């Protein structure tokens, strides 16, 4: 799966926030600074394992990048499944 479009207040910003971190850690891109994830951002329930996926744009060191990323209900637990840029602005 179900698809559902999310606004982009704090929770989103630090899933923003989390994909450059994860993205700092692996180092195939140059060091990032985020700055803001913009609209849209699309949700998408999981059902195994539980928890939900999310399609972000973020903007980190003034470049625009999609990140995919995963969090699991029972652990609250984060993985970075996709980190891809320049993107066009959506």
């Amino acid at each position: 799966g179900e698809w559902e479009i999310i606004d982009i207040g704090p929770f989103t910003q630090n899933l923003g926030k989390f994909a450059v971190d994860e993205e700092n850690k692996i180092g195939q891109y140059g060091r990032l600074t985020f700055n803001k994830v913009i609209r849209p951002c699309m949700k998408k329930t999981i059902q195994v394992p539980a928890g939900y996926e999310y399609q972000l744009y973020v903007y980190a060191s003034d470049k625009l990048f999609r990140a995919d990323i995963s969090e699991d209900y029972k652990t609250r637990g984060r993985k970075l499944l996709r980190f891809n840029g320049p993107v066009p602005p959506p």
